[PDB]
């Protein structure tokens, strides 16, 4: 009843370095992922 | 008493360019430098 969808893992780019301010490249990581889960497989407990 | 401090001599680099206006790469040079001075070395003179 649980399924993970992994289109793309962590992928990191570097760019948009504004030389007019001496700022370094913006470093950005991005990921394409999804999860499928349901209450039809679980029982929650106390203590 | 005078000492010259060098960290980056002269670093020239080309970066962001606005393709939407057909602008070439902005060219920017930058250097990291420092100087140390004193009064224990100099005598001012007139004429």
């Amino acid at each position: 009843g649980f399924k993970e969808l992994i289109k793309r893992d962590l992928t990191t780019e570097v760019g948009n370095a504004d030389l007019s301010k001496l700022v370094e490249n913006q470093i950005v990581g991005h990921c394409y992922r999804g999860a499928f889960a349901a209450v039809e497989e679980n029982v929650q407990e106390i203590s």
